[PDB]
């Protein structure tokens, strides 16, 4: 048994993100970098120990199902929280796909909640009526998901939307982005990402991404 | 506007919430049990206040109806009175599963409840689709789970989960629990009232929980 140990992995966690707080109010811009880092750190741990990341033939396979237990929720839930205020995003409602987001949303607005910017925190999900939650000038959505890949999963839930008039989509946010991308002819690489926030016209933020941390697992 | 606003519910959740605590830890049970009912009363005022409950006729007088308590001041209460059912009576389990689709954005704040009490290095939950399962299994000694799901009529839910995990053959479902049973019952030969709960509970041979009660609960509010 060659990992951290949960009650270990939580000590840590706790540490980091009350240093991470710490640092966002005071608006020490570097810190929090660095403790951000950190709890990113922890964060491959737990992915490996649960194994959420294997390798070898793509080189590496992602499941986020090993991440559904509070130990590990509470640090991908905590850092997308992060995103949110880092990043300034305001909303009206946080969404999370189905299934996989789901238990994200709500725990991830438990975390947004201690900020105490908020009287309260409302969040949605999509069924497959088909969005449940507390609905009915423009109310804005920010989207949770595992993991982006070409923007499959995240078109077909636009596509849900797009009945409900009153409502936008503001932002995704992912535990990870793999850095696909397809060749021009150039020989250059033009990723997927940047093709579908053109196409949608709205902006992707991942938590950890193929290129700046899981290509330094493989050797 | 004419309810308790989200900031003062908040702050009577929290206060609640320490006492509720501070009496389990004592095993002060009279305490604990009246602090339970003073978070009951709260929890009616918010399916009032987000009009998860209405009154008048449908298909029975009142309707209930849980998506308007998908948000967190709402959801804090539910799942934080969920996780004192199973600490109350010491329900012993492997996994939390939150029944498809109510139960799932509950099961997972349920267990950062659960997980305050420090009784429990992780905790691990599941949720069904509609490959079925998902979550930390190894499995295809038996693991326990305690499915957790938002109303209780007649059982049919459940039923469903239940068959979706027969074919799992290293789990065992120990406990129900559930935000609202109903009380619904049919009538027998000598004019008594036979409750589908216990109907349920004899065919399945497991437990339900409910943390309120049309009969405790709903009819009062009913006039």
């Amino acid at each position: 048994n060659e990992f951290l140990c949960d009650e270990e992995i939580y000590k840590s966690f706790v540490h980091l993100k009350d240093k991470i707080c710490e640092e966002r109010k005071k608006k020490e811009l570097v810190s929090y970098s660095s403790y951000i880092k950190e709890m990113k750190k922890l964060l491959k741990v737990v992915l490996l120990k649960y194994k959420a990341l294997k390798f070898g033939e793509s080189n590496y396979f992602f499941s986020s199902g090993v991440l559904n237990n509070i130990v590990s929720s509470n640090i991908i839930c905590f850092l997308l929280s992060e995103l949110i205020l880092k990043n300034k995003l305001s909303f009206d409602y946080l969404l999370g796909a189905s299934y996989k987001g789901i238990p994200m949303v709500s725990l991830t607005s438990h975390f947004l909640f201690e900020s105490k910017k908020y009287s309260n925190i409302f969040y949605l999900y999509d069924r497959k009526n088909v969005i449940v939650g507390n609905l009915d000038e423009k109310k804005n959505i920010i989207i949770i998901d595992d993991v982006f890949t070409c923007g499959t999963a995240l078109t077909e839930i636009l596509a849900k939307l797009k009945t409900y008039e009153h409502l936008k989509v503001v932002a995704f946010i992912v535990l990870l982005n793999r850095n696909e991308y397809e060749i021009n002819e150039n020989n250059q690489k033009i990723y997927f990402k940047d093709i579908f926030e053109k196409r949608v016209g709205i902006p992707l933020y991942s938590i950890l991404s193929y290129k700046d941390d899981i290509q330094s697992m493989i050797h």
